[PDB]
């Protein structure tokens, strides 16, 4: 069909921009985690000793240092997601204020989606897959900090059972950015016309790439409720840390995103 | 077979008509709708409330914001039994582990109540007492410090949910998809729940394609609204624990309602 064909070209375009925007793809993450010979095995951090050994190999309190580590990686992800968003057709043509709103609300939902790529049951890849930090070591951190990652692992284990690949995820993250139910949006209709087109492209991609996977489209859109709950839970955890650690700085970029969310 | 999807759509519509007295078609006729054969009594004010209690026979009723809250709770307890009856008509539901049926109802009913509340709302108010009354959004915002923003978030949800222009035949399937959620906590056997929710999502997809052929990606937009339902529900429960810190200290009344 002429219309299918425009949907495949949109899918190829977004996958292309996704590869160019995100240095560590799920395909590379899965090669490192499942020990494929295409990639180097990571140094594993499971305790204080392996952590300090990590400083040497992969290149102030421990819970805090790991937390600032996450923080900076989040800032980097925000920069890669903002560069991907510019590639989404129509996005840069929107009201500048709506561009800002779509990024502010969308970026955390995208971070937890793509963070699932780097996770299994037992832990998470770090320093572009040169390291692996165990889930158990993260859960054993000091009182406020030991709970930060657990909800991300729980989402990730469920999300990964969908067995999406990068070409699926490129279209899904574009659908997330182009919501239009986000608060404070000036012109909802230009946003929903783009989301509509992205949702058509996602639906055909999943039919073609997962022809045996019944209602994968609906099952993936339902996962949007889990992303919203991880974001809401994470923000109220940051409100606790702000108050118990008055000496701990937050990046302004993260601060501007969380501002009246 | 697309015919077997048309079967459970029909079946769910028939059962939804039997379970829920005030359908969206009826609510709409009375609201923004004209159908001027019997206009609702409007509650806009303290004296409208007091007169309303007089005109409409209210089944609840032995401060003003407390008595409205109690009336809403009474309606919720009735809606739970209507939804429970509807659930038992969904193919496969009664064959699930009984603990899993109870779990699915326990977590589902709140999401269904707000879904169905939207049928009875416009941007200016909510229908009550089976469509015989109408409580204004302004009057509900006007109420005391905690009770003034219990209904507001549901109005904002309803305005947005109602823009989809679903009818009863669409909503009947949507409500079933909500109930058969495999992600409720403490479920013992997720497989048969996800397998029924699969079949229901197929039926809802086909229903929205046939019932709304010019409404692009309605299915996606409706599934996205489930994200908003969960937020409303989590936001509502936290507001409820503050209300359990004003209307403190009947014992048998306490029991009938409960958080459970
Ligand atoms: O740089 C990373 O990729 C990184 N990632 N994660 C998980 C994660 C979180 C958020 C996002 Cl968006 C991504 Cl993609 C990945 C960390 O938890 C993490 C922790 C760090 O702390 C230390 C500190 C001293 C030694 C060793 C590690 C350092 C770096 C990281
Ligand atoms: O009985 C009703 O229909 C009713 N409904 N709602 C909204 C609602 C809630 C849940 C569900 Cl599922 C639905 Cl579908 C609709 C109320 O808020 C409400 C408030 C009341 O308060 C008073 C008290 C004294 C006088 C006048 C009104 C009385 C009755 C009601």
């Amino acid at each position: 069909n002429p219309e299918s064909a425009d949907l495949r070209a949109l899918a190829k375009h977004l996958y292309d921009s996704y590869i160019k925007s995100f240095p560590l793809t799920k395909a590379k993450a899965r090669a490192i985690l499942t020990g494929k010979t295409t990639d180097k095995s990571p140094f594993v951090i499971y305790d204080m000793n392996s952590l300090m050994m990590g400083e040497d190999k992969i290149k102030k309190e421990v819970a805090i240092r790991i937390f600032q580590g996450c923080q900076f990686r989040s800032v980097e992800a925000v920069q890669e997601i903002t560069e991907y968003a510019k590639s989404i057709p129509g996005f840069v043509n929107l009201d500048l204020n709506d561009q800002v709103t779509l990024l502010k609300y969308g970026v955390h939902e995208i971070i937890y989606t793509m963070l699932a790529s780097l996770m299994n049951k037992d832990g998470v890849l770090i320093s572009e897959g040169q390291g692996f930090m165990t889930r158990e070591f993260l859960k054993s951190l000091r009182k406020p900090f030991g709970d930060f990652m657990e909800p991300k692992f729980e989402f990730a284990v469920k999300f990964n059972a969908l067995e999406l690949d990068d070409s699926d995820l490129a279209i899904f993250i574009a659908v997330i950015i182009l919501s239009g139910d986000r608060p404070g949006l000036l012109n909802v209709k230009p946003i929903e016309d783009i989301q509509d087109n992205l949702l058509q492209a996602l639906e055909l991609q999943l039919k073609l790439n997962h022809p045996e996977s019944s209602q994968l489209f609906a099952k993936l859109l339902q996962k949007m409720t889990d992303l919203r709950q991880i974001v809401t839970e994470h923000v109220q955890l940051l409100q606790v840390i702000k108050k118990t650690e008055t000496d701990m700085s937050l990046h302004p970029l993260l601060q501007e995103i969380y501002k009246d969310l």
